[PDB]
């Protein structure tokens, strides 16, 4: 909720504070989920300021504080900075802005992505065009420029990474996007492609210069109902791993599904019904391995705007079996929610 | 303030600023407080939502960053979260709420923390049930269900914590609390126990399969006036060093009392006196320690609910030639602090 | 904005959302700023209780999250606390605060900086008086004790400081400042001084016991108009590297010089230029090397108090002989710049 709101301005703060708890076989450290203590919380600032009757000068800034480390040695544990950058709406021109933030295929991968919790495998973070990601940017627009409603796309390129790190960087790309939604149904598709850095291609799990992500998907939002899935695959992009000879960096060839149903019950009980597989085809020595196969199961309940609490579980599909090693038992975390 | 308050979810956005600096001899290593510059932040937010009549759901975050350090190498020791919650409060069958929040027996430990700076010694973090500790569901009720007005009680679990560190770390836990307050009057104690975990057993200072806190306070709040004494002792959780061998871990024993009087003049002057002594005994090899004795003087001084003052001091009963090597040095604090 | 307001308190809650850019020659690596993507953001507030008419108490606090991180190993870096402070003012008694705040010297220097996005090169920080130092403490008067008008004063005591990094310290220091502005025009000193921790005298570079700068400047602020220029040197003070060597430490004697002049057209475009010089003297065996050399061109497109966006273009005088290193390229800057 908005916090203030003079002078054609308004800082929006926003936040929350989430008591979640994994539960898996022990540790789980080889389930799907993992297990313990799992407690975070949000804070963060959406900002506009119109600079009149179509301009729009806007930014935002969402930080990421993790609640379940020790007041010593490690306090600063997955402690991040989602999501920040600046923009400009200008009537049906568009809009555009640079910073940190949803690649674009993201666009797609977003229809599925809902769970209570879990789901939402597909899509990494800095993994280029699908996750949030360092310096990129973005033109969207709105009903193709006012013309006709409902269409709208995007595109964005996507800043030289060369961080510390393999499964970390990225070269550069061009990406966008196009999308339609009908009063209720929706389809979208997405793609992009870009430079992998030579820490990348140099890692042993990855033969590539140039990879894409491109995904796609049929949503119906709408009178409780929401029916949503993606179907997209992957060149050099998904990032994958070997705990065996235990090398790293990335996955050729992928294939990615997503299905998701929920029903937003009367009073605020809003269970879930969702499918995923996320398969690499052609790992270097594996032939072919699940790097996600699980149904799921669960529901949030909604206190009401403010409130909730969910119950999200995850009964897993791959076995021990498997190939890289993705651990193979189940997890079913609880957590409550509070948040202005 | 409360900042934003709202279709009844406020939010109230909080904190301080806080210039603080101690003077401890020569180099403060050997005091009890430190020397030189303390100074630090306080940013965190309560929310609580009326869901409606009998239930109110809150959250809580409150983090804390250190002011003292540079803006390169290490801006970075202190910060840490101190707190994530959340959770529901129903009228009259009592609250709940999990995450990263107070253990129980600090119901009690707490009468005895009100020092402008120092004092309340016992209360470790991450000490299982004494300080704030991570991962713990929290159930309170008050005035029993509200039939008795003024007692009030609660039960908590504690949850297996595996951190890296040993000090730091926890097996699990169930204890509580039972406190009530009678015109000035309040009576405390509560006890708890938790498994340590074998990485906490393999110390070479630490010997039990199982902790136990536990604690109790007698006070008089009101007319002006703060009467507070406090005693507690333990099994096997108040984490201890040995600086000559460098030996680390737990204490079998120990024994403390808190000790405070203070009062609160017409002009916003709060002298504020204490005594502090905290005994181990059955340190393997050493025998019987002092871990803390002080009488602390020092007092407060309120400009108003906005702004404060003051000039806190550590007259140390600890001497050179302990066993563990606690710091002899007496050490003095003194603050100024805004606070919104 | 300020966001909060009853009874003598009022607070501001504040910050901005700054998307960045830097452009220079390949790799960045031999330029003036780097190159690449650079996106930070700023969270803070200011806070002051009037305690009455003539007395009020004031805290504030300033921290710089970074954007241009991945949300894994590095997610922290190059963020800090800048400021973080507190203290009362006083009808003319005058004011006072302490915590980690600009040092005197700051406050001529804190007119030639002022570039859209480079500038002010030589106020370091914990670097002494010239930047952001923690635990000081200035007393600062207003004009001249309400007597003189905008001849204002102010002494600094500067805190015991040693940190790990050689570069972040300092033994102890005082200094001040006179301002004294008339009608358009400003002019203003200040100066300060202390020793170095040893640690400090150490490094191979720096030959000193103890360290000193002062600084003036001059300036003409009025009318849509804006030129400041600022001279000043240091003693044992500059912060230095030999990327050669690879040696560490500090300037023995430094020399520097600052002109900035903008002009603010009423459709809100408001370009500058921009010219910096500082030179090293005597830096053990370099003796007379190049810390810093160009002109500068750009400019801040306002787009009303909230919105904004700028391009800086630094036109790099150092040359790629120079003694110590210092990169010799030109690099640029695109902003977009919102902020509440």
């Amino acid at each position: 909720a908005e916090i203030y709101n003079k002078d054609g301005n308004k800082v929006d703060l926003y936040g929350k504070a989430v008591g979640l708890h994994y539960f898996s076989k022990g540790n789980g450290e080889n389930s799907y989920g993992g297990n313990g203590d799992m407690t975070y919380a949000r804070l963060g600032f959406k900002g506009e300021t119109q600079i009149n009757s179509d301009l729009t000068g806007y930014g935002q800034w969402e930080y990421n504080f993790q609640g379940n480390n020790s007041e010593g040695a490690d306090a600063q544990t997955g402690n991040k900075t989602r999501l920040a950058f600046a923009g400009l709406k200008y009537a049906d021109v568009g809009s555009f802005d640079y910073g940190r933030n949803y690649g674009v295929v993201y666009d797609a991968l977003g229809y599925t992505d809902m769970l209570p919790e879990f789901g939402g495998d597909t899509a990494y973070s800095d993994d280029f065009f699908v996750g949030r990601v360092g310096g990129v940017a973005t033109y969207r627009n709105s009903n193709f420029f006012g013309l006709v409603d409902g269409l709208n796309f995007a595109v964005q390129y996507l800043g030289k990474n060369e961080r510390d790190t393999a499964r970390r960087s990225n070269g550069d790309g061009v990406g966008g996007s196009i999308s339609y939604e009908y009063e209720g149904f929706g389809i979208v598709g997405a793609y992009g492609a870009a430079d992998r850095t030579n820490l990348q291609e140099a890692q042993p799990l990855g033969n590539g210069k140039k990879a894409e992500q491109w995904a796609t998907g049929l949503k119906y939002d709408a009178n409780n109902i929401y029916l949503a899935a993606n179907y997209g695959e992957t060149r050099n992009a998904t990032p994958i791993t070997n705990k065996f000879t235990n090398t790293s960096g990335f996955a050729n060839k992928t294939q990615d599904v997503l299905l998701v149903a929920q029903y937003q019950f009367d009073f605020g009980l809003r269970p879930s019904i969702a499918y995923t597989k996320s398969k690499a085809k052609d790992v270097e020595g594996i032939g072919d391995v699940d790097l996600v196969n699980y149904f799921e199961v669960g529901a949030t309940y909604y206190f009401n705007k403010n409130m909730s609490t969910y119950v999200d579980y995850i009964i897993n599909q791959i076995d021990s079996d498997n190939k890289l090693g993705v651990g193979s038992d189940d997890t079913v975390a609880v957590g409550i929610v509070y948040q202005f």
